[PDB]
């Protein structure tokens, strides 16, 4: 069997190593979400439909380099390269915008950053990678400084010294998600320590069900070479096997020579890596430490994710307003894919973030009966699915919906044979 | 903690301390044993049903009343003894007793009606009384057929066709009761709707120190299988003489429920006993204690292990329901039901929660006792116009008699489990309700 | 060979979960090792006479219950002579002679405290000899502390096994465990105390602390009642019997079945053959795990040695552990890891042979020649002697691999040494 | 006691998690690693690491085998090297806190058959004494047929690591391993061979087969790449060497880092720092449970001796497993179910001293006392050799539990003996 069914039987970790297939062709689709830098090399409309179709799912501008400017030109080049791709709407690929920030320096909020910050808003950023944050009132100070406009950008927080490493669970806690940033985290710690540091803090925020994303250095040969070292390609693979919902790319894709193979290597390498992980005990793990919940969501996208390993489904197509349905799916890392219909384009590009979840942004016609409007939106995931490749004919998919409309009223689980 | 840490501030520590749940999160069936608590009582309805075998000492209509009241789910006849009048006799009053409640159908209780065969002596196959005898259940409407002696698949052929085309719903519980039967389990048991371990002849035909091999072996592959397996004979033997059963007995019935038994039974102790009402209410006791202090965490886990993958969206939805259960504490499991299959697929997934099957069907009501944890509801109504408002109304009656019977309070949640059109077979949605 | 693996549930014993573990056990496969979980049967007119004690013993009865709630001092010590007297008739042949303990089954408190006819009785006890007293309604350690003052000076070595019968003793259970050698779970009084559907939780409970302290413990009352008049038990007192082993009791009792009943031979060899067959389905796979898991580490060397050998024993399907014990301890260590290889304890003290009955899968070997001049040799004398009485009683047959445990000095506390030995 | 301090050091918090996901979360930057560094680091001698003072440095750094690429280079060259080597490694003999041994391995360039290279190359490292041979792209068993008959009659106890460098090496792994001494995962011929993205599944497959089967796996080329001219390495560098020991790889290469880059000696320094912290962050607890459910039941009394051994380790955390060796093979039993415990393996051949370099966790003493008249004194002089070099060391401290590993009578193959000490 394909996608490494034969380890994923296995009754051990160490016999899952074993069974592990060379052959065993990956078949699910990429999972772990790409970032990619944009700079120099990566700038041009041209360039950045290359990296679109090459798999990049969220752009980086680092203001810690260029100018209001410059990235005010490279997030409308990202802009006019996604909507290219608007006249299919079966095959539409949303993209993230990422502001990444210089951060404090020496000493709070820096003013750089509270000016960083209002760009952000005015350019409508759908994350901040937040810089240097070691105490849970950094994440405050990010936030007031985004004000009544930004309530929605995901705040992703860069752990990258000691301190944040030791504040770690104050810092999860107020953050939407974490950041890995590894260059600074090199340099702060042992450079020999930083590989517990990333996986202690993948494994927290696997547990917390909040996105992480592993940076820097991951395919950092790629600047020049056109292939990748053996310990890169480990890397990558590695950071998958931790739990990343994220990987990121910096200078590789910002200024090196070969940007659109750094985003090809990356896919490759992930796809590899998703069909390794050994469901069999990290599902077990997830289910057990997930705690007791009243919350229908909550209730309802464990049983779906349950359904879905029954069956072997080829998905599990969600309704979503704000994201929240299709994380409490991802939390779970069901090896189905989580296919979230939604009619906000910001909640379509930050569910990024979450791994396994593929977003489709609805824009069909309304129907005049909420229920039939349901109905039309889950077919609309089914054409789409059929369309990219995810579901055929005689598939089973989980379907999870509400009971009224709005966010927060997601209960329902179904079970539906395509076609 | 952490994993209770919430859920514990919401519902309170009182709650935690109930139905053995501290021994119930334990993180090894070691821990589980060590952190069983005489203190900790038992709150879920009791999910075993009680088989209870109707005799002399039990068949006025008065006394089936107190044995209905008392918890007895199925009454066996046992066509071993007494005559065709006097079983008639004894159906028509169980039968009385029963309807006597029927006048409130948020609270009325199916009772299922077993024929028990005398089965074939020395002869090799069906014999012509087991023949007049099936004919006898067929026409006197008889729910189950408990056959005694199965020894291979031909035997369970020879039952189903002397129940002949009138009788295709009755199901048949094959009795492993010799050595040939335990060593031909398996075709046994795919044949047959459940199994009866049928100790009292087991321990004559083997050892009388290997009973439990087969008892625990055979519940096991019942369990794995999803089909109802009884554990049957001198339960609580001392009690046809006795108020109160020995330490054995006690003991016996408890472990035949932590073995995984859907039923247990009774014999003498009700037939001829000088206290059946005693002895129904002794298992009822012993039951909703066991049950409680079962490992779910082992079992669920074990159970979703061996089972293999399935395309059939009434198992894949079954499973996805029994998660949801488990992860809120749901009070219950609404399920609709024609048959009692999908209540049946739950079932097998050993919830904590109770099945609340709701069915228009009289004899489903009465067979789904078979399976452990599912609560029949007969629903009387004529059907709606539209269809989803008929499913609604149903759904919407197992909540009311839920509430009513103490099953359901508000706040509580439960798990609805529906199909996507009429008829038996498309049970395929698992919805979360919060009850007002 | 194939056969091998058929016997003892070793297809059931390889399954990867406890329910196809369940699914797998044979009634066909034939039960191979020495019955591990001894047999306490009590004495009285039905089981008094020295020729029906003979008969007692070549039917597995390990340890012999007095119960002092009936009889004077002079009936038991009548009762006493009469065991010692049929435990000593096979002496003659030292390498299938059979230890025998004795226990005293205090009357209890009634309605008072240690009561003064258990001071008397408890002094009758150490005066006779006794091995154990199993201590009636212990409801708290100051009950154990009295017990134990009552025995003296010269009663110290005798063990305290904590009889729990009521409410009181089951939510005090930890602080009596703690100061106790071990417990009965006393189910006939803790029926009548607590509900008797609850029972079945008090008993689960205090053999999974009990197996978790590696402390042994008794299930007793009523187990074979019906053979108090009937030659065959019913079906619930076989299954009470093996989910009793199963749960993970050290010993199993017999009261009115020995002590006054019609089948008293009849009903130890019940008991005998259920708790063999019970013993090979145990799930050793998850127990072991459990046990070493739950236990904590350890810097004694006697445990670690314990853990080592057990682990090992498993390993090779060990037929056999060979320990020598002065006091016991050594034996016991193993023994908490519940090890599917019996466990041969020899031992020059014939009243730790005796004792060690209390462990399930203990088969204590009395040793009676006097110390060879070189220590060395009369350690391999020892050995020799586990080897040769295991191959006369079945246990042991040239080829099977034996793991044997001993230590580096003469004296008490110093086992450090586990090795793999063939069997010539 | 041990004091709450120990508790907190070598990621014992993350060892005591009930799951592997709880295990990551209690992984902690400031639990520091006490034990020695396990996992041998292989440095590839060449231009910018020939000279006898540059050797000293690498051996003082962590270098445990030097590997000469007969790819490159010529006999007189490599020989040189070898010679360098080897003056290096006997320049601490007058000091025993800093006399360590160092393997020599020959890593041949590779080929219908045998090339005529590979024949005088082989023939040449069985007269300059090499212990090991890492054979070039092995694609399957008839291939390390050839390179062992090219051992010839002298060169039969040296060490074959066969290396998979293509996609027939991974599609016939298991017959290559059968009959290889161990396996070198070669990943720059991997990498071009196969997909760049599947070499790390061919990585985890063929170090868990190794670790299942109890052979050397090796991971190799471009761990720190970077530092051939960079005197720090990338992230994702020191996080491939982490993430190769947390695979279970016995040993780790460095290539062209030490052969002719700028930073040899700090390319060592890193793998030595990196592999420390790795180790100490292994999941101990669910790697021995999967090893002994895995491995396969034993009549072999080393065999048994080392799980038996292994276990008492862990139960007692105990500072070091001493064990008496000739050939290694005791040595490799302990090494194959991964104690945390140092396996401190006493010897008196300097080649299986050299060669158990291969084995993670093997500490080789060389012991070159003449034979005592008595056995046992001769084994209690080795053991106690095993002691005072594990305190001066490090390794060891008095009041120390240690597990001692012997055999009944000399010769190899006959361990059979498990002690528990205490260090006086
Ligand atoms: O901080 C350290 O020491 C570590 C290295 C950080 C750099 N990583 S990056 O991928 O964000 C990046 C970002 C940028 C550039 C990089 O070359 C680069 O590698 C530019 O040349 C550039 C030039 C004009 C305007 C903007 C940019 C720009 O945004
Ligand atoms: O693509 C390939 O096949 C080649 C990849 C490089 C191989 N790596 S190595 O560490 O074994 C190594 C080995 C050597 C050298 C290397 O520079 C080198 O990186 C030399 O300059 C040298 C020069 C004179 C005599 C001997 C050597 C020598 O032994
Ligand atoms: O994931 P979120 O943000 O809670 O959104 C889920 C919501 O989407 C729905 O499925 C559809 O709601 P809308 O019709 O308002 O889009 C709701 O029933 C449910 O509450
Ligand atoms: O358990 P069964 O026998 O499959 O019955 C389940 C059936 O009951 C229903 O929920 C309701 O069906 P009806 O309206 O025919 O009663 C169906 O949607 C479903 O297929
Ligand atoms: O189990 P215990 O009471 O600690 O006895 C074990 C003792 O027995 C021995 O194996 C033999 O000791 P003796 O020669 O004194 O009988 C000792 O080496 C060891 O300390
Ligand atoms: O690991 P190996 O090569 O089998 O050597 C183990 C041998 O070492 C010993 O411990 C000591 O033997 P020697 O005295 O011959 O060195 C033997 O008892 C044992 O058989
Ligand atoms: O800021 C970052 O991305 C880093 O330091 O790795
Ligand atoms: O037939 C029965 O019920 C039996 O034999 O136990
Ligand atoms: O004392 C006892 O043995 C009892 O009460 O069971
Ligand atoms: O030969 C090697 O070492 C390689 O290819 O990695
Ligand atoms: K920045
Ligand atoms: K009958
Ligand atoms: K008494
Ligand atoms: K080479
Ligand atoms: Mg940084
Ligand atoms: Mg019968
Ligand atoms: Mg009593
Ligand atoms: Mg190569």
């Amino acid at each position: 069997q394909q996608q490494q069914l034969p380890a994923a039987m296995a009754d051990t970790f160490l016999e899952h190593l074993c069974l592990l297939d060379i052959d065993s062709e990956p078949v699910a689709a990429r999972s772990t979400s790409i970032i990619a830098t944009i700079g120099p090399a990566s700038r041009s409309v041209e360039r950045l439909k290359e990296m679109i179709k090459a798999g990049m799912n969220i752009a980086r501008l680092n203001f810690s380099h260029g100018s209001h400017e410059y990235h005010a030109e490279s997030i409308a080049n990202v802009r006019e390269a996604v909507e290219s791709f608007a006249g299919s709407p079966l095959s539409y690929r949303p993209v993230a915008i990422a502001l990444d920030t210089k951060g404090p320096g020496s000493g709070g909020l820096s003013e750089q950053d509270v000016r960083d910050l209002r760009f952000g808003v005015e350019h409508g950023v759908d994350i901040v990678f937040a810089s240097f944050v070691r105490k849970a009132s950094d994440v405050a100070a990010v936030r007031a400084a985004l004000g009544p406009e930004g309530h929605g950008i995901k705040i992703i927080s860069k752990i990258e010294n000691h301190e944040g490493v030791k504040r770690f669970d104050e810092i999860l806690e107020v953050s939407d998600g974490i950041m890995v940033a590894r260059g600074d985290l090199g340099i702060e710690i042992p450079a020999e320590k930083v590989f517990l540091a990333q996986k202690m803090m993948i494994g927290r925020c696997n547990l917390a069900g909040k996105p992480v994303v592993c940076a820097t250095q991951m395919l950092e040969s790629m600047i020049t070479k056109p292939r990748p070292t053996r310990a890169e390609t480990s890397d990558v693979a590695n950071a998958v096997l931790d739990g990343a919902d994220c990987i990121m790319l910096s200078g590789e894709t910002a200024k090196g020579n070969f940007p659109v193979e750094a985003v090809k290597m990356q896919h490759a390498i992930a796809r590899e890596a998703e069909a390794a992980v050994y469901h069999r005990q990290l599902f077990e793990e997830l289910r057990r430490a997930a705690p007791l919940s009243r919350d229908p969501t909550e209730v309802t996208a464990i049983g779906a994710v349950e359904a879905a390993f029954k069956c072997c489904a080829a998905a599990i197509i969600v309704l979503t307003t704000t994201g929240r349905s299709a994380q409490l799916l991802s939390r779970y890392r069901p090896r189905a894919a989580v296919i979230a219909v939604t009619r906000s384009a910001q909640a379509a590009r930050q569910v990024h973030l979450c791994r396994g979840v593929f977003p489709l942004l609805y824009r069909e016609p309304p129907e005049a009966i909420w229920a039939d409007d349901v109905d039309r939106r889950v077919q609309f995931g089914i054409e789409s699915g059929k369309l990219r490749g995810f579901l055929r004919v005689g598939d089973l998919v989980i379907v999870v919906t509400g009971w009224r409309p709005g966010s927060g009223y997601t209960n329902i689980m179904r079970v539906l044979s395509i076609s």
